[PDB]
């Protein structure tokens, strides 16, 4: 994965869309309820250089209301959820303004798991940002992308 | 929909496998048991010029074999399935030796609902045939898309 050469933490803050995303596995994305079915609501850099996710998911019949800290790394772009440092935020493109692309992957088995999301700052479809993941994506074992139109992209967990 | 020139029928005979398949909606293909998780093991064109697709589809906890008639129409490469026309399969295209690209289409409400499938003529992974898929999605209103593995390719239901 190509991580983002000089990315700004700070200038990540506040509100965030899932516009789109992408998986290794068809099995992370296929259900509204599958593993990695979770929708960016805001992302809140902390003081020491943590990223922290506000993330929906539906979860038991409901949409769930999640905080993630994603810990900084000696590795930029890179951010650690586990105590094992096995599931990791990869942050692969910004704009600050318009878009980011970032992945959440897992390293604990033989082969990658991969979860990709394209962000937007307005619940507007962005060609351009989704030409940015397509290509950012070209690289990665994907087997499964979905996109979300304005309407889901304002309606809890889409 | 861009529909195939010039198709033969008869030379489309015998086994496939879907490799990919893409849907106007999320739901269409979301769930392994998603209206439209269908896999196409054979087709059977007939001695009237209609189109006989078996089938296989997740269904009731079991991979349940189904043979759907697709009858000629009076435009070439577009088939009736119902009585109200109102669900069709269009051929995009094929090379009849390697791949072939289709759709099913509902036309019942106001917003069209499409899947479409690249299907290939053995259980193996074909750049080409995924290439010529993306193609033709470009002008389709396509939100969901899902490959396969070649173990995957060879499974019931996948
Ligand atoms: C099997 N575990 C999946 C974890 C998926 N994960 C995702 C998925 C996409 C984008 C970000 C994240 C952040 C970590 C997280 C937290 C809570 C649920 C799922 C996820
Ligand atoms: C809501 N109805 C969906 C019908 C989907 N359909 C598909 C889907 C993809 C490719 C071919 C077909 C052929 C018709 C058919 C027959 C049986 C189940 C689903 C489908
Ligand atoms: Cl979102
Ligand atoms: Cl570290
Ligand atoms: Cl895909
Ligand atoms: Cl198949
Ligand atoms: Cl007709
Ligand atoms: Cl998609």
């Amino acid at each position: 994965t190509q991580t983002m050469k000089g990315l700004d933490i700070q200038k990540v803050a506040g509100t965030w869309y899932s516009l789109a995303m992408a998986a290794s596995d068809i099995s992370l994305l296929d259900a509204q309820s599958a593993p990695a079915r979770v929708y960016v609501e805001e992302l809140k850099p902390t003081p020491e250089g943590d990223l922290e996710f506000l993330l929906q998911k539906w979860e038991n019949g409901e949409c769930a209301q999640k905080k993630i800290i994603a810990e900084k790394t000696k590795i930029p772009a890179v951010f650690k959820i586990d105590a094992l440092n096995e599931n990791k935020v990869l942050v692969l493109d910004t704009d600050y303004k318009k878009y980011l692309l970032f992945c959440w992957e897992n390293s604990a088995e033989p082969e990658q798991s991969l979860a990709c999301q394209c962000l937007v700052r307005t619940p507007e479809v962005d060609d351009e940002a989704l030409e940015k993941f397509d290509k950012a994506l070209k690289a990665l074992p994907m087997h499964i992308r979905l996109s979300f139109n304005p309407t889901q992209l304002e309606e809890q967990c889409h």
